[PDB]
């Protein structure tokens, strides 16, 4: 029976729903979740633009993603009409929400401006 693992070390990782309340909820940090495709089309465009905000933000936060194609129920559950959707959580709660495939600048404004 192996308990310890070497997966947590991995930076960007998708957090399951059952583990969400164990990771997000538990942790008291701003969880950046993105509800888009399986990561290929849009992710390729929102790859750098997203990394920028993270690089400037800090190196502690966590970036979670989910493939809508596989988890379509989760989309509608959180009102998701567009593919490039994102929700800025904080302590297991949707404090902010941003949607749209734009540059780091704009994407960054959608947050602060929304705050």
């Amino acid at each position: 029976m192996a308990h310890h693992h070497h997966h947590h070390m991995s930076g960007t990782v998708t957090v399951t729903d059952s583990t969400f309340k164990t990771d997000v909820l538990d942790s008291d940090t701003p969880v950046l979740v993105d509800f888009w495709a399986d990561w290929c089309g849009p992710c390729k465009m929102v790859a750098p633009v997203l990394e920028e905000i993270a690089n400037e933000k800090s190196g502690t936060l966590k970036v979670a993603k989910l493939d809508v194609d596989a988890n379509p129920e989760a989309a509608r559950d959180f009102q998701v009409v567009s593919i490039p959707t994102m929700i800025l959580f904080k302590g297991g709660t949707p404090v902010k929400r941003i949607v749209g495939a734009k540059g780091k600048a704009a994407l960054l404004r959608e947050i602060e401006d929304a705050l």
